[PDB]
């Protein structure tokens, strides 16, 4: 009884992979934001996102697998072979990748219902919520690049974003 | 003047890669220690080592590159396609990989002197020291598997290792 | 036994001289940043660098000489006969001088090894590390002049730099 | 209206120069007091005087110039090519130089009145007062060398002088 | 891989021996300073140096050997068969022995570089720094015997030296 | 009057020698307990005993000699040329040496009475008491090796022994 779903196991190993590789890309993007684009606060913002992906995002999957019999796979390949040409396109690329996260997570929730895997539907709610939360945080930074042409002004607003004391929204937080 | 050394830049990008990939392997090994071998404290020990490799070990290199003109490369490929057969061989494999870290770091220090790159010789001292420190921490766990045949006894000693309040040795710490 | 190296003694007297004269130039540059360029926070930043050069940078050499038999020489000549034409070129000139510090310090470390003077190699590590740290702090200010065209915006970021509570990096700090 | 006095501007640039060069001589004398004469507390006393000359003594002039249109000049040349033969003559030479400070400052106050430069007469009162205060502190050390022939006894009294908690005299302080 | 250097192992066993034997000589010299020369504070100063040599100086070597495979040897022979004739020559003999420590340590650092043993070069930096620090502390006491002919005056200065609250120099401390 | 006993002076110089040499042997045994036998807590236990022998055990004799005219001799020769084959025999050898301490101390007390040296009989009571106390502490560790065959179980009991807050027995403490 309660035999783990091979399809969910695959979908969650792929999401594990995605969060690792994304995290490594973001670590590179954070370096470049500071080093090439002269926006260390943008770099800190993107670095925080990198450690989020390589931290709880992947840890919760590993933890879940230990509880239910699913098998963990580590299979990672990512190379950063070109970077966006400026800081605005850098954060817009981060926005694009987060939007894809929401789409991947949606498929997993849909599959959990199809499989009548209610523990997995429950588990993925965290990622359903976090998909929109992370996108909103990235969206808040994208907006700055359309509200001013001064990189130091933008940097000052990002600084208060990343130094703000963590305050989670009642629903999305 | 003060043109960065291309050879050191390469050696440090390779060490960056090594710490990322090692960190990902250790994350898998930590999962398996708990999940397959029933040693969650061994898992916590190995997980702490994974976050060390994927944290300060790689961050200090990125930070160094920003200061001196060296270029960061992200090029990562690692797959965990077989695991050691039991917990003792698991930690012994971690020991083997840490011993190789010391050997890689030694080459970088030797090269920094060859290149008369004294900022890089200075920078790598942290990794010279940490090479032996991490090996010693791993060695302390390996020892347990030769001092008792009872996994719960071993687990209890590992627990106090990982829950001990961080105390750095005057030289190696 | 343990007869001090005349070559190191000369190289360190020359570095003592350099830090005195640099410190006096920076004191002038700080005056001009405020007085001519209307950037008092840039002035405070450069003044802090002046007191650093005329403080610990020279004091540690004098202290070192007392311990090992090296002779101190005071021979100082510096006149500020032209200034850069604007604040951006002012900080860029400070950047140029700090880059030369790294080059002078590198030669001293190389010479200490050549002389098998390991106390002097040890002593100069502080200056190896500080060469890059000071350059990085200056680099952070140079960057501002390329990220905004508004002197008050630049001044506000410099203000938080110089008023920030001193936080030393684990390696470079 | 309120056009700065070129004569005062010159006299104060010369006093700026004097305080820089004196400060550098005192730094050397402090080194020698400890290193050659075995009187580290005398060295600390003279070092404190060096940092006074290179600190507020020169900073107040730079600050004054920013407020009134006077131009700062940095033109510094000083070499310590012989030292007094013992500690008593060392402090007596410091006494001689401080006595000359009083004479230079007197001329500036006299000139400010001649120029009807009452802001400059006001400004120089600090230096009028400090001329006698510094001379008195130096005088207190000179006295010790005539009250005992034992360098350690002298050193113990100097120690309590320099370690005393700063207490400014109502008039001279 | 990472096979320990037999030459460094020998040099460090010899330094272990030196610190043990020195420590035992200093324990005797401390006894004599008090008992024969009536200078208990000089005795406390020399006793503190004895416990330093027999404490961390030797402990760090033993600790190092445990981490890297080097073998510890205990082979100790020392007899105090004559003592200096007075307190001044007593501390001057301590000065002579500390000067030899610096020379022994220099050889070990030179050998570590020759052996491309960068963990051992790192390890010995503590002894490079401490070689000069201990010599400076001894030098400070030697100086007293040339600054006064009164043993109680000398004793009072030594008392404040040994009772001073430990304050480490940024570089040498 | 009150002329010191040459026989007691000899017996106490020999006991001084014994405590030095024992202390050095124990320092080696502590290294080996950790390094070869994988029992770092046994190592800490034996290291504490080493510092006891090289600390108060010898210091009280030196102090005693200063008060009464006895002469201190430093004449030390000890080499550790073979070690016991396992941890149990290691602590059993420590037990054997402590048992001999009791026998040496007994002879000194007997001699003090024979010499009508009541200050020396008084002085040696500390060593009479400590002879049994140290033997009892060693005995408590020996016992563990007969109560379990698991080195980690033994190590856990030793850990609480050495980390216990010092509590002296009303008589033996
Ligand atoms: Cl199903
Ligand atoms: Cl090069
Ligand atoms: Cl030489
Ligand atoms: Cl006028
Ligand atoms: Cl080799
Ligand atoms: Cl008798
Ligand atoms: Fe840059
Ligand atoms: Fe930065
Ligand atoms: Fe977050
Ligand atoms: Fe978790
Ligand atoms: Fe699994
Ligand atoms: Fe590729
Ligand atoms: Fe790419
Ligand atoms: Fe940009
Ligand atoms: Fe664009
Ligand atoms: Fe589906
Ligand atoms: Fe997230
Ligand atoms: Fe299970
Ligand atoms: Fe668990
Ligand atoms: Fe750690
Ligand atoms: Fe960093
Ligand atoms: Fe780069
Ligand atoms: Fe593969
Ligand atoms: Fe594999
Ligand atoms: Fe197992
Ligand atoms: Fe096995
Ligand atoms: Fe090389
Ligand atoms: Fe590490
Ligand atoms: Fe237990
Ligand atoms: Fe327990
Ligand atoms: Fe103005
Ligand atoms: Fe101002
Ligand atoms: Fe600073
Ligand atoms: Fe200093
Ligand atoms: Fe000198
Ligand atoms: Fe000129
Ligand atoms: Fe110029
Ligand atoms: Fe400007
Ligand atoms: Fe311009
Ligand atoms: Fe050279
Ligand atoms: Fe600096
Ligand atoms: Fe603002
Ligand atoms: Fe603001
Ligand atoms: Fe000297
Ligand atoms: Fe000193
Ligand atoms: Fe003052
Ligand atoms: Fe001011
Ligand atoms: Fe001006
Ligand atoms: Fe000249
Ligand atoms: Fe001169
Ligand atoms: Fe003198
Ligand atoms: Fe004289
Ligand atoms: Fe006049
Ligand atoms: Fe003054
Ligand atoms: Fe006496
Ligand atoms: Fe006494
Ligand atoms: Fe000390
Ligand atoms: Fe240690
Ligand atoms: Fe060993
Ligand atoms: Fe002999
Ligand atoms: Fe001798
Ligand atoms: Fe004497
Ligand atoms: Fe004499
Ligand atoms: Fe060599
Ligand atoms: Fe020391
Ligand atoms: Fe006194
Ligand atoms: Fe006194
Ligand atoms: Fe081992
Ligand atoms: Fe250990
Ligand atoms: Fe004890
Ligand atoms: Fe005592
Ligand atoms: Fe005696
Ligand atoms: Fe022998
Ligand atoms: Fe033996
Ligand atoms: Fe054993
Ligand atoms: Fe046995
Ligand atoms: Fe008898
Ligand atoms: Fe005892
Ligand atoms: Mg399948
Ligand atoms: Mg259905
Ligand atoms: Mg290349
Ligand atoms: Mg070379
Ligand atoms: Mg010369
Ligand atoms: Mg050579
Ligand atoms: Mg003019
Ligand atoms: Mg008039
Ligand atoms: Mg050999
Ligand atoms: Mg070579
Ligand atoms: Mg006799
Ligand atoms: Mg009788």
């Amino acid at each position: 009884i309660m035999q783990k779903s091979n399809k969910i196991n695959d979908a969650l190993n792929q999401h594990y992979k995605l969060n690792v590789e994304l995290g490594l890309v973001y670590a590179h993007y954070a370096h470049v934001a500071d080093d090439e684009f002269d926006m260390p606060y943008l770099g800190k913002f993107i670095q925080h996102l990198s450690e989020d992906k390589l931290g709880v995002h992947k840890e919760y999957i590993s933890d879940y697998f230990k509880r239910n019999g699913m098998k963990l796979k580590t299979d990672v390949s990512v190379a950063v072979k070109s970077i966006p040409s400026d800081a605005k396109a850098l954060i817009q690329e981060v926005y694009a990748r987060e939007n894809e996260v929401r789409d991947h997570v949606k498929a997993i929730a849909k599959l959990a219902l199809a499989e009548d895997d209610y523990e997995s539907f429950y588990f993925i709610q965290w990622y359903v919520r976090d998909g929109l939360k992370d996108l909103t945080e990235v969206d808040d930074v994208v907006k700055l690049f359309n509200s001013s042409n001064d990189k130091l002004i933008i940097e000052e607003t990002i600084k208060e974003m990343v130094e703000k004391e963590e305050s989670e929204h009642e629903i999305w937080g």
